[PDB]
RNA sequence: CCACCGGCCCGUCUCGCCCGCCGCGCCGGGGAGGUGGAGCACGAGCGCACGUGUUAGGACCCGAAAGAUGGUGAACUAUGCCUGGGCAGGGCGAAGCCAGAGGAAACUCUGGUGGAGGUCCGUAGCGGUCCUGACGUGCAAAUCGGUCGUCCGACCUGGGUAUAGGGGCGAAAGACUAAUCGAACCAUCUAGUAGCUGGUUCCCUCCGAAGUUUCCCUCAGGAUAGCUGGCGCUCUCGCCC
RNA sequence: AGAACUUUGAAGGCCGAAGUGGAGAAGGGUUCCAUGUGAACAGCAGUUGAACAUGGGUCAGUCGGUCCUGAGAGAUGGGCGAGCGCCGUUCCGAAGGGACGGGCGAUGGCCUCCGUUGCCCUCGGCCGAUCGAAAGGGAGUCGGGUUCAGAUCCCCGAAUC
RNA sequence: GAGAGUUCUCUUUUCUUUGUGAAGGGCAGGGCGCCCUGGAAUGGGUUCGCCCCGAGAGAGGGGCCCGUGCCUUGGAAAGCGUCGCACCUUUGCUGGGGUCCGGUGAGCUCUCGCUGGCCCUUGAAAAUCCGGGGGAGAGGGUGUAAAUCUCGCGCCGGGCCGUACCCAUAUCCGCAGCAGGUCUCCAAGGUGAACAGCCUCUGGCAUGUUGGAACAAUGUAGGUAAGGGAAGUCGGCAAGCCGGAUCCGUAACUUCGGGAUAAGGAUUGGCUCUAAGGGCUGGCAGCCGACUUAGAACUGGUGCGGACCAGGGGAAUCCGACUGUUUAAUUAAAACAAAGCAUCGCGAAGGCCCGCGGCGGGUGUUGACGCGAUGUGAUUUCUGCCCAGUGCUCUGAAUGUCAAAGUGAAGAAAUUCAAUGAAGCGCGGGUAAACGGCGGGAGUAACUAUGACUCUCUUAAGGUAGCCAAAUGCCUCGUCAUCUAAUUAGUGACGCGCAUGAAUGGAUGAACGAGAUUCCCACUGUCCCUACCUACUAUCCAGCGAAACCACAGCCAAGGGAACGGGCUUGGCGGAAUCAGCGGGGAAAGAAGACCCUGUUGAGCUUGACUCUAGUCUGGCACGGUGAAGAGACAUGAGAGG
RNA sequence: GGCGAGCCCGAGGGGCUCUCGCUUCUGGCGCCAAGCGCCCGCCCGGCCGGGCGCGACCCGCUCCGGGGACAGUGCCAGGUGGGGAGUUUGACUGGGGCGGUACACCUGUCAAACGGUAACGCAGGUGUCCUAAGGCGAGCUCAGGGAGGACAGAAACCUCCCGUGGAGCAGAAGGGCAAAAGCUCGCUUGAUCUUGAUUUUCAGUACGAAUACAGACCGUGAAAGCGGGGCCUCACGAUCCUUCUGACCUUUUGGGUUUUAAGCAGGAGGUGUCAGAAAAGUUACCACAGGGAUAACUGGCUUGUGGCGGCCAAGCGUUCAUAGCGACGUCGCUUUUUGAUCCUUCGAUGUCGGCUCUUCCUAUCAUUGUGAAGCAGAAUUCGCCAAGCGUUGGAUUGUUCACCCACUAAUAGGGAACGUGAGCUGGGUUUAGACCGUCGUGAGACAGGUUAGUUUUACCCUACUGAUGAUGUGUUGUUGCCAUGGUAAUCCUGCUCAGUACGAGAGGAACCGCAGGUUCAGACAUUUGGUGUAUGUGCUUGGCUGAGGAGCCAAUGGGGC
């Protein structure tokens, strides 16, 4: 009769993101006329550390070309890039880590990241430390794009959305263990309240569906179909194979 | 007034025949027999008052576990976030560094330095294992004395702030949510219902029981019959039957 | 009048600087001080008290609030809602009323010269009103003396924003 | 130097005090990742530690910032101890000494600066203010003087609000002057490693809502006890032993880090000594002061951590890796959590959720090394077999069932019939680190049995590797061996194991458990077997003074009785009022039994119990408009076919 | 626009088709226009102050991109939906649940010679079957047995005889039936219509079943007659709704026709909890109103069971029934076991065991005095009067119980609300946490196992222990009796007896006497040991009084006496 913890996440009272050390949206640049009829030359001020990220984030300026102001962006620094690097944004910038350009100008087989699903997106697709997306397909005609994700999914996008070149600096983040619990608090306090995760089984059967009985079993099936309703949905969610994976899924 | 027989009216079943025409018809009316009616067969009701009995009203009085509507609480406690404060002393000795010795080489060994740890003894702080110690109408609606675990941390804590009741929060004990939490508090519905307990106030006189039949989701109950009381009413003795 | 509980002096002791000391924040609101009585309150008593009655006591440019935002709360634009209203805070808004300068015109002061008012031209992203800390940010006062009760406040003297 | 205390004896002795605020200037001191000359290796100068050098080291010469330190204006005339002249509601003023000479320090507190370490933790914004780049503009124009001044002065103003006191074992909350709770600063001397414990100074206090007399039992705290030493008890419960430091010695096991203060030994006082461990001045010598170590001699009735302070240990089993958290007010755990190991969904018109409402909100200032939902729970090795059933998922309008809406036909119409049929269901495949499961007979070894081996029914497969009378075994106190004089206990082994078993996790397993259990050593009043002593009661008195409970009240035996009387019957018998204990009775008090049953009385929870619903997946109707190509059916006239 | 690149024709050149402009070694700056061509007012054709355009091109109907007649929105329909909400969890019952239906209907007994009469009393049944197993009429007689006949046999078929029901009548039983109610044969649906009254449980209500009639149409036999189901006792169902049948019926609402609907009567579709709701489980997290109408304690009635005795005497006992046992049978006591019933207790009697302590019982283990043996002695066994005195120390278990070691004269059995929780302990049972095994999909359950889990109050009355007292003797004191009540002593070892009696030996006593010892009881401190604050004395740690001396403090500082 009481609401799970699963449940509860949408409310949004404690378990809201913890944003206050943030220094600001990981996002490329507005395009404009000097994005898709050129280029333009901007300054690595330096890289920093955001809490809640393996990512670092780079602060570039550039040059306003129609006011006389510097602007100043906060881009996902890939690995490979110094302060003091001229970084170029356009349509026919040479091809180099750090730059950003269309995809449908780069050759197949290009290794970039932090790409945008729609033309005007800014730098949605591959944000995490150390991934990438594989070029792997162009069409002149009906412009399109295909590219492989780290999921190993293969999507067709657009021709004009852009993405910089190089791989996410902080790779290999997930290597270390984390040899305690200390270490594991001092992590999600800068994400969010999610980490304690008491089982379900441990608890009654008015907080979950798999709490209660004398023994700490579940008693029903895991595997849980699309359409149960909320509160509903624990354990496996539509699983259509269980077990001890044997080889590649191979799944689209 | 009682019992019976017969008679009349209405609804039905059987049997057959007769009469009428503002129009000669799957139109009307009539008889003799058997049944059903809360009927007729010289009518007694109406209005007011009183008494008893049943019933609906909160309905002889007092009493729930619960349900709904609308509002108040995060000054305790649980959890985030923001902003501040605090943690005596000793023990073990991680990386790195220096020097010396051994060796043909690879390299090894030794003495220092170095000061890491969700490290050890231990204070303040934070909690409360045991004595199942004292109190147990107490100092106290949860305290006190020894003995305890941890004490650089997943640490303790102040103020601000967010989540409000089938909701919040929960390192999950269904624990906490203002001494109340397996569903808070406040007011209303509400004099909620109870086949269940308790109680139910002056005298005298007369009569005076039942715990049994049948039925009911009936077995701690009710209906029916029986037992009882009251109001009468219709007659009979009172002057060889 | 009344003495073990008040006062003074002496002796013997405790708290022994993580206090039984000196100050503060929250909270209390006159409890602080002086005088006076002693039925009630103080778990016995009382000449005593934080009780009673009367009268006093809190003085700031430089102590803090007032200013600023933090987590967060919040109106208008707009949307929803039968409705009190609610969600939403930059989203779907014609959401800058101010200024540098120049020109025209009017007015006032000793109309020499300046200060204003009305209009025209040029320029000007709010990161959206507003609230949110007596421990965060936040310019600038220290020494001595003074009362029965006040001290960085009162007086003297010396400074500063 | 001033004042004070002791002086039977000694002590130039002991105690209190001995000053410079904001602001401005100068000078010491500290820091520099700041400049110039010149460039090194035989590498250099440097820290407690690192670090730095051709991108310029050592050396020499300069610059900058803080200067809370020193002197000076303030500043000695105020302030404070001293000996005095007027004076006791007129009390001010005298003069001397205070701004005297110094030193040391792993000393405590505060501050400043340098450097290092910690990370899947990067540790806040805004208001005010300053500097720089740019050069739109303004200014007298010359032996007369303007544009501007962030320079030295001078004038004026700074409004409003709070300001006492407690801040506490007596001014706050807890019904109160309640051993409870409540956030911060300052914090000395001795012992001592220390803010441990104990004793004093500055400063407070009457012993915590009363005193007098006595020291009976019982009680609450505290300490000993001859001989035995756990023989008491379910249990070593409580109590008791060691406890600090220095010097030797430290096992099994292990993840090689630990175990570990393992275990087991020796010393510890007092007063005289010796040696070592430093700085400064001059061209190897002279003075100045901190307490540390080591050795030896002498000596006290073997006493020396002399009070206080303060680890019993070892051998094993079970569980949990550990640190951490947990039921405020009966549980601290084997429970929860934990890193680690796996699985599932999601590429944003998305996944999981909130919401009465909006293309409203959380994750999301997010993008697969991410988010959301589960299981197991250090490391190592292992992860056995079953998709039959219940769940999850995927596919072809070949294929059954199938609602609205739409089409055709019959009928005067309502209406009826028929054709087609979206999801879903049904069919088929996959998936068990999804829920779960892992049987039963018969014949066979030259002593025999048990049984190598084999045949057969069953459904989806018949317990593999492991482990055990376990926290899991009814029979059971299973059998054997050890531990004991004796063992329902403990350990090891045996294993058709009613009913162990593999991420329902199984087997191990160093360190750690305020976790449960067994044995051994020292230890002790747990005991044999009790006794004595101290403080506070209890006791009597002075003063003040309730509550629980109360049908009337209280001596027993037997009988009957609602089957256990106190009162009824028969007997025993029966003198007031009282004090201190006592706990046999009053079927004693605390509560309309939390146990069992009834209620056509409720609540929490679950599901393949009944009836519904948010939500979610599909189909139809409008928003919802234009063009091309193509498929199926209906009606039309005509040509082939059975 | 060529400061550019072209594939081409071509002598100069042309554009069919096109790439398009000028920021990529470097942690610097970059804005508010230079220039050019024109237009004004002021210095005689000049200076100063201003304006426009090009620089920086023109035109246009979405700000730029990506989807798009889809996605989404509103309405409707069908799936899924304990995520959520509501409600239910039959009754009887020797407590409840499980078991069973004694819940609806029959046969026999219970049932006591009318009818009626109960239990979870006994022995059994039913929810069907039959177009014949109904009706009529006729014919025949069955089960079994005896004697014969080819295969033929215990049983094949034929014939004779006996054959009162011993067979059959659909099925459980009872009653009934012989030219029959049984078997066979032939026609047949009277197993069809209609209105009443009556019988059975009965309230004399209904349903079901049944009886006798009456009114029409039929069957059958020639006929009298029989038949409106089964030879009789059971074989079955209200309201509302649905369906069917009949009128040449009634109403369909202002009046007509028709479809449809409603309406009357009787047949069916069911309430097996059967006089008829539509209904799963758990709560050890539990709550409320009650019940001793109703279990888990004790007590009380009986003792089946348990224990303890007696009688008979077949036999054991080498002989021999009864020294000692004593079967087959049979008669008694006990509530120290369990069980049967539920009488008091539900506004509570605190429910295991252990520790401490008192008293009682005897069915006597030992001790005092005795009798009998297959009692030579010793050691033993069976009884008598006999409860005065004892009936222990430990290993494991929560244990009652049970086993073992050792001691001992003996290590006997019990009662007092299964004595004793305002006396204690909390070891287990028996709350809430959690683990394992089994069961269940689940929540959860287990007289299955293992861990941690608040033990409250006396100051009242009585009883008991002790102390003041009271009554009466005129007052007081001293010395004295006891009526009454209590009552305390018990056991064992060593020596002489005595290596004697006895006994073939082995072995081996007893009375008197002498030393003692175990338990218990009364005291007592000379000696020994405890206690110790005479805070008695003398050392000693830290601090303090200036230092010696004298001292004090550290909750009686510690320790030697
Ligand atoms: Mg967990
Ligand atoms: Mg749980
Ligand atoms: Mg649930
Ligand atoms: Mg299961
Ligand atoms: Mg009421
Ligand atoms: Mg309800
Ligand atoms: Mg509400
Ligand atoms: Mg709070
Ligand atoms: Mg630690
Ligand atoms: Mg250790
Ligand atoms: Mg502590
Ligand atoms: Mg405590
Ligand atoms: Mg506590
Ligand atoms: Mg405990
Ligand atoms: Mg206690
Ligand atoms: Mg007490
Ligand atoms: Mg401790
Ligand atoms: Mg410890
Ligand atoms: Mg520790
Ligand atoms: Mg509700
Ligand atoms: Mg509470
Ligand atoms: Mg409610
Ligand atoms: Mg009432
Ligand atoms: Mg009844
Ligand atoms: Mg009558
Ligand atoms: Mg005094
Ligand atoms: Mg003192
Ligand atoms: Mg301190
Ligand atoms: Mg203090
Ligand atoms: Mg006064
Ligand atoms: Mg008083
Ligand atoms: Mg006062
Ligand atoms: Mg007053
Ligand atoms: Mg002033
Ligand atoms: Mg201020
Ligand atoms: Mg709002
Ligand atoms: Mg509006
Ligand atoms: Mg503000
Ligand atoms: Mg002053
Ligand atoms: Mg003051
Ligand atoms: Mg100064
Ligand atoms: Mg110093
Ligand atoms: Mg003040
Ligand atoms: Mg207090
Ligand atoms: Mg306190
Ligand atoms: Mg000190
Ligand atoms: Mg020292
Ligand atoms: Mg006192
Ligand atoms: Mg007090
Ligand atoms: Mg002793
Ligand atoms: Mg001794
Ligand atoms: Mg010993
Ligand atoms: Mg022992
Ligand atoms: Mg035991
Ligand atoms: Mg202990
Ligand atoms: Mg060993
Ligand atoms: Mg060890
Ligand atoms: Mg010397
Ligand atoms: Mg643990
Ligand atoms: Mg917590
Ligand atoms: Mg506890
Ligand atoms: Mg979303
Ligand atoms: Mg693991
Ligand atoms: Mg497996
Ligand atoms: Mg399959
Ligand atoms: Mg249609
Ligand atoms: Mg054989
Ligand atoms: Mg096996
Ligand atoms: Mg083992
Ligand atoms: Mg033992
Ligand atoms: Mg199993
Ligand atoms: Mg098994
Ligand atoms: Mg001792
Ligand atoms: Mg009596
Ligand atoms: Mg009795
Ligand atoms: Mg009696
Ligand atoms: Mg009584
Ligand atoms: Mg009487
Ligand atoms: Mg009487
Ligand atoms: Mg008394
Ligand atoms: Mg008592
Ligand atoms: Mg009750
Ligand atoms: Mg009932
Ligand atoms: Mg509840
Ligand atoms: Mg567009
Ligand atoms: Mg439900
Ligand atoms: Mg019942
Ligand atoms: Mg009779
Ligand atoms: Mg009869
Ligand atoms: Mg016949
Ligand atoms: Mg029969
Ligand atoms: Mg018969
Ligand atoms: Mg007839
Ligand atoms: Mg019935
Ligand atoms: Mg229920
Ligand atoms: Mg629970
Ligand atoms: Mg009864
Ligand atoms: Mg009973
Ligand atoms: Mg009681
Ligand atoms: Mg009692
Ligand atoms: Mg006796
Ligand atoms: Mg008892
Ligand atoms: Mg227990
Ligand atoms: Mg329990
Ligand atoms: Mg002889
Ligand atoms: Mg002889
Ligand atoms: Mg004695
Ligand atoms: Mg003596
Ligand atoms: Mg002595
Ligand atoms: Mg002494
Ligand atoms: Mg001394
Ligand atoms: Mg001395
Ligand atoms: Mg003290
Ligand atoms: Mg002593
Ligand atoms: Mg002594």
């Amino acid at each position: 009769g009481r609401v799970i913890r699963g449940q509860r996440k949408g409310a949004g009272s404690v378990f809201r993101a913890h944003v206050k050390h943030r220094k600001g949206a990981a996002r490329l640049r507005a395009v404009d006329f000097a994005e898709r009829h050129g280029y333009i030359k901007g300054i690595v001020k330096d890289i920093i550390h955001d809490p809640g990220r393996g990512a670092p984030l780079a602060k570039v300026v550039f040059r306003d070309p129609y006011r006389f102001k510097k602007r100043t962006e906060l881009f996902i620094a890939a690995e490979g890039i110094h302060t003091g690097q001229f970084v170029y944004c356009g349509k026919k910038a040479q091809l180099n880590i750090g730059n950003v350009l269309p995809v449908g100008t780069m050759p197949e087989g290009t290794i970039v990241c932090c790409l945008e699903e729609k033309p005007g997106d800014r730098g949605k697709l591959a944000r995490a430390s150390g991934n990438y997306a594989t070029v792997i397909s162009h069409n002149p005609e009906t412009k399109k794009t295909r590219v492989k994700l780290p999921s190993g999914s293969k999507k067709v996008i657009s021709s004009a959305n852009r993405a910089v070149v190089g791989v996410v600096a902080g790779g290999g983040r997930i290597d270390k263990p984390i040899l305690k619990a200390g270490r594991a608090y001092h992590k999600y306090k800068a994400k969010r309240n999610c980490w304690p995760r008491v089982r379900g089984v441990a608890m009654n059967p008015v907080e979950h569906p798999f709490g209660g009985g004398n023994h700490q079993h579940i008693g029903k099936p895991s595997t849980i179909r699309r359409d149960a309703p909320a509160g509903r949905k624990v354990g496996l969610i539509a699983a259509r194979r269980t077990g001890r994976l044997r080889g590649t899924k191979t799944v689209q």
